[PDB]
């Protein structure tokens, strides 16, 4: 069946903004996962998970009688898709049970692990999501084997279809670098937003870079990919050595024995894949990565034996039974146990990427301090495990259950508690009036609040207006935010805040975070008034101001907008058309196509553009909230041509006279070009639409202002 | 950007069940198009459309100063995508403004027509849909030019994204037959469900079959494609000669001058396409089809000149300026006016497909009767134009406004008026009790009401339980309906109905249509009781019984289910996997993925399978309404394998003992295989889900029973 994507493979794809509809969701409209989880008996679930660890099923027998290692791997993989560049991947949506992740080669035989969990999932039903259960299982694995974890938060609601994520352009699973769709260029520079070295791997190649078993060069890959998943050197050493304290790899025979991944397997496979023709196809004969390494003398118990081995032997290159490169300690006794035969033992073994922890000079320092001080290793690993598995959960307000750690961590972009009475409706009205009396314009009000609120992304639920981090490094210095205009608005707002708070009785005060947003609301109300309409923009107080010391500046860098079509802003020249980047921003902000359309047409006429650009400002009454953008865009009396000086800028001229009326970018004109977006624009540019335009604009403005407000959830 | 469709191009695609979500719809949840249209001043719209006809725009100047021909073509094309095989296409959703239809080659320059309508659309806004406006404009064109139309109904709501329709498999626009994705095989047999001879054409090639200018063979293609769009010989002749009484074709220079279709054109083209480099690119120089034919001496006025010319001249093969095959009148004077230059005239011309109306022997008889009796021509054309443009609108209850024809037409599958009081709640309870006392089983009651209600399709809104057409030819005879078991149920229900009606006062009575559905409801209630649940199934009376004479048996043939996963029924062997046919049926019934899942799991255990097959009946308490289908499907204690005798039938055996537990089809097992369907199945197969399964089942049961109930809308 030939489709529109076949005919027009470069058209903009809007279906990403309409995933996750009520149509696909089996739960009722009013189902609230937090409510369900808060009555889960978490202790009973954890007891059932404990029992499961040592209850072997014959269709996938447990190594050493204990599934603990398999489940640690599972939870690590659930979390380990995460990229800091866009916040996409991570454990927070349970995407490992859908395509493509369920069938990535690095997730081979995690299908077995998930199926081992069905009886527990079944038993507790909607009170525990798969997303939460994946992580909880990792935790109970670690606990069952003697490792103290740092804590656990529930609240990851299940999703019901695949997310649309750019995982790379390769058409070949695991393709080595340098092909026609290479994710590398220059001096081994990985393309953003990617965080893995080959298509279908979590981070790196365990044999080494593109299969070259050099621990030193492997370390370069490890560092780069881990940094792109928000982990520094210390956390990366702790995570890798911590993980590889447990279980084993699987490479008992040639990989050609392993059949179709789950999305390709026969219907009779009932959602499982990688069926193996090698001997029994499982247990002692299992093949997963094609390596055959067991790291420690007690693979079902926490120990410091990974570093004892790493440093205590000299290593020699060898091959697994499937032919992969790995390392053995030849001068060692056979001290490592066999997974199924009590009468066999084995020499210690390591991956190339394990030896990176010793032969990279920076890693060696850390690994040596962990070797000598295993208590520091255990603490680092517990912290990093928590960070790994919670990194995409959002503000701590979303964290549920009895095990949440009380310690507030800098990575969480923390927000101070609010300890005092909030402003009321009357107070809000008095502040709006003071804001409008100060002289701040509609353009400044709306620009400032947009700049503060629109850092939110739904992918990892970082960002938004709470915290007033717009006044802090680095947000205050971002080009998109217009640092000098910003600094002037903030100074005026701070003066109004100081006066209002100074005049209060009884502990009442307002945060700068709330006032920034309230000020934006008053600018929207004033713009409506300028168009001859009286409206109230909703406002919910409760935001708090975070300090510079509560703000990790490096972590904040990935939230800088380098493209924001809602402010007609592009920081440099990109390979990707600006309209594509617009839909990507809309998706991150959780907006539908209609909400993206109304929002951008209003921002245009409110003066939200960076630099006061005239591009897309299709109105003679700037700072009035009207549907002018749509009416003028859609007027056939105007003809559009690309400019000689810049093919991404267009002139709109009177078709008869030739006189210049407007200019716009691709972001502006796409609304008059793409057949679905133009149909939307038509609704808002019709004669009967002024009331609808205003009401829908205020609703999506409010939505944006509240994106991070899980305290009101 | 590699996607899931890339990796797994044969997996089942569920996105078709979740189009048209509230996310993509710019109108609020409660916007009601019928109510808006009801307040439109239709007379004022029609006056503005009359004015528009002769208000020529320079960017697409009007032929003969009158856009009437262009607009009749536009409306014709809007309606002319319709196929009776599935009810897909047609004018009823305004899909011409979306991909791919907006860019089909046969809709070349209809982009101009639609843009000429933006001012009107804008002025009346949401009170008139584009879908209605396209057809209304056609009608006004006809009226402006002197033709009395049969009538007009509004009520076609706009849609907001492309429909998923199979238009063929060819990867080349307009590909000739016999290619690698040929829509033809054998003795020029067109594959169902297709109703056009080449990819991107409406019906046939105007030059002749595969470009061979043979009027006789062209006629065969015309008859076959028109029959596949629900038109007989009389209606086809009337439509073609009626249409080609007006306007002209456009082929002033080589087709190579014409550029990108709308979905491929630069952003500056602002939604338009097929820009031409030939001379002015428009008007006298326009190129659309590449033919240059003008049929009559008065192309802006209704006349009897089409048939006068057709029969009054002998025809000679020639070429247009673009090189296409067409026909010119031997020895004729230059009597046809030029569209732009008062001092030019032209000899009469015809297309190959126009000559089919004279050289096909069957067509000739009709064309000659129209030639001799122009009043008969005019009336048949008016009737067929109304049918063409209303064919996918559904029951007459959907028809809005002051111009609806009062005449009831056989094609409408008409339903008699209800003239008497309806049964109330007391009466419904008394009938249900009599139904359950008669002996009819849960299986019989549920199967019969499913068979009556599940004929509905949302594509053209034909079918459903209203009318009790299940008791008439041909439905009573359809294999899927189990004709002998059907006849027995109907006899028992007709006896109950007779007795109930006989005992009433004051003209109260119950239709057989209502009783069939009410009986099904009682069987669902009885099933719930058998499972120990107290449930009440909603029921809305008001259906009426249609007669055999109100029921065109040939037209009804396209509604026979040859595949119905919901009854585990497949009539023969198809190229398309049965799970694909399942989702297609779900789409026609308007079901989401969750509703398809719940509905099929319940029907299985209620005994709805054709022939009482045990396939998918994963319960030990058949006829009890439970979630057993899901719980048992998902039990990992059971292993599934295809049977030796039939690879589409599977055996489920105890994994330990080897003992046979169940058998299933691909329709059954897809729910335990496809990663999104298995996620849905899991919700309904969890321990806390029995009540949710029952409540969701009853909701979708009720939905299906009411699909045709536009009298309640
Ligand atoms: C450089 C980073 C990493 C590399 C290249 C890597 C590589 C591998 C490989 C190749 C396997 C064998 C899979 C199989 O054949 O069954 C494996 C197993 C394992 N990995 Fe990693 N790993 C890395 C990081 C981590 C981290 C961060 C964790 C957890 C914190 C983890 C925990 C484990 C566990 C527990 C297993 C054993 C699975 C079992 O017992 O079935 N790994 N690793
Ligand atoms: C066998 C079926 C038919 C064929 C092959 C056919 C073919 C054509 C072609 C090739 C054109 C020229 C398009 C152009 O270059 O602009 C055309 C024009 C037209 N057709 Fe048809 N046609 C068919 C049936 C119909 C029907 C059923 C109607 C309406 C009831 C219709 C009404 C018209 C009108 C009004 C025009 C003139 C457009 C104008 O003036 O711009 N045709 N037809
Ligand atoms: C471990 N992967
Ligand atoms: C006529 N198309
Ligand atoms: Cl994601
Ligand atoms: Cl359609
Ligand atoms: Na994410
Ligand atoms: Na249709």
């Amino acid at each position: 069946g030939t489709s529109n994507r076949d005919w027009w493979p470069n058209q903009l794809d809007l279906s990403i903004l309409h995933r996750h509809s009520s149509l696909s969701d089996p739960m009722g409209k009013d189902f609230n996962y937090a409510q369900a989880f808060e009555k889960l008996d978490l202790a009973a679930v954890k007891r059932d998970l404990h029992a499961l660890m040592t209850t072997s099923q014959d269709w996938w027998p447990a190594d050493f009688g204990h599934y603990g290692g398999l489940f640690i791997r599972m939870a690590w993989h659930s979390a380990g898709t995460y990229r800091t560049a866009d916040g996409r991947g991570g454990a927070g949506e349970g995407q490992q049970r859908f395509a493509p992740l369920n069938s990535w080669p690095d997730n081979a035989n995690l299908d077995k692990a998930r199926r081992l969990l069905w009886p527990i999932k079944q038993k507790y039903g909607r009170a525990i999501s798969w997303a939460d259960l994946l992580i909880l299982t990792g935790n109970v694995a670690l606990e069952s084997m003697g490792f103290k974890t740092f804590g656990f938060a529930g609240g990851r609601a299940d999703t019901w279809e695949p997310e649309d994520v750019y995982w790379g352009s390769e058409k070949i699973w695991l393709e080595l670098s340098g092909g026609p769709n290479s994710r590398y260029s220059g001096d081994r520079q990985l393309e953003n937003p990617l965080a893995a070295v080959q298509m279908g791997l979590i981070y790196v190649n365990p044999e080494g870079p593109d299969g070259n078993p050099d621990p030193v060069a492997a370390a370069r890959d490890i560092r780069d990919t881990f940094a792109r998943m928000a982990m520094n050197d210390e956390e990366t050493v702790a995570l890798i050595a911590g993980g590889h304290t447990f279980g084993k790899t699987h490479g008992a025979g040639p990989a050609s024995n392993v059949g179709a991944e789950p999305e390709a397997a026969g219907i009779e496979a009932q959602g499982l894949g990688w069926k193996s023709a090698y001997r029994t196809g499982k247990g002692a004969d299992a093949i997963t990565s094609g390596l055959e390494v067991t790291w420690t003398t007690t693979p079902t118990q926490w120990s410091h034996n990974f570093f004892e081995n790493l440093f205590g032997y000299e290593w020699e290159l060898t091959k697994s039974p499937a032919g992969a490169h790995q390392w053995v300690a030849k001068g060692a006794d056979a001290v490592i146990p066999d997974a199924f035969d009590p009468s066999k033992k084995h020499r210690p073994t390591m991956l190339t990427t394990d030896l990176s922890l010793r032969f990279d000079p920076a890693y060696e320092k850390i690994s040596r301090r962990f070797h000598e001080n295993p208590e520091q290793f255990a603490d680092a690993f517990a912290r990093a495990w928590f960070k790994l598995t919670h990194r995409d959960m959002g503000p701590r307000a979303r964290y549920l259950g009895p095990e949440v750690p009380a310690e507030v961590l800098l990575w969480q972009d923390p927000i101070p508690a609010v300890d005092h009475p909030l402003i009321d409706a009357a107070d809000a009205a008095e502040l709006k009036a003071k804001v409008l009396a100060s002289g701040l314009t509609v353009s400044q009000l709306v620009s400032t609040a947009w700049a503060a609120a629109s850092t939110f992304r739904g992918s990892d639920k970082r960002g938004g207006a709470n915290g007033a981090r717009i006044r802090l490094a680095p947000q205050k210095d971002w080009e998109a935010n217009q640092p000098e205009q910003l600094a002037a608005v903030l100074e005026t707002l701070e003066a109004i805040r100081t006066a209002f708070n100074g005049a209060q009785r009884g502990g009442k005060q307002v945060s700068l975070a709330d006032l920034i947003v309230l000020a934006g609301c008053a600018g929207v109300e004033q713009a409506a008034k300028n168009a001859g309409h009286a409206v109230t923009v909703p406002f919910a107080p409760g935001r708090a101001d975070a300090s510079q010391e509560q703000t990790d500046v490096e972590s904040m860098a990935v939230l800088e907008p380098v493209a924001d079509g809602f402010r007609n802003y592009l920081k440099g020249k990109y390979r990707v058309p600006a309209e594509v980047l617009l839909v990507d921003k809309a998706q991150l902000l959780t907006l539908s196509a209609p909400e993206m359309t109304v929002l951008l047409g209003g921002l245009r006429v409110l003066g939200a553009n960076v630099g006061q650009s005239r591009h897309g400002v299709f109105t003679a009454r700037e700072q009035a909230l009207t549907n002018d953008f749509f009416v003028n865009l859609l007027d056939m009396g105007t003809e559009w041509k690309p400019t000689a000086a810049d093919a991404d800028v267009f002139e709109g001229r009177d078709r008869a006279t030739g006189e210049l009326k407007w200019t716009g970018t691709r972001v502006d004109l796409v609304f008059g070009s793409h057949s679905q977006l133009r149909a939307l624009a038509e609704v808002y540019g019709s004669a009967d639409a002024q009331e609808k335009f205003v009401r829908d604009f205020v609703a999506v403005w409010n939505k944006v202002m509240n994106l991070d407000r899980f305290d009101l959830a």
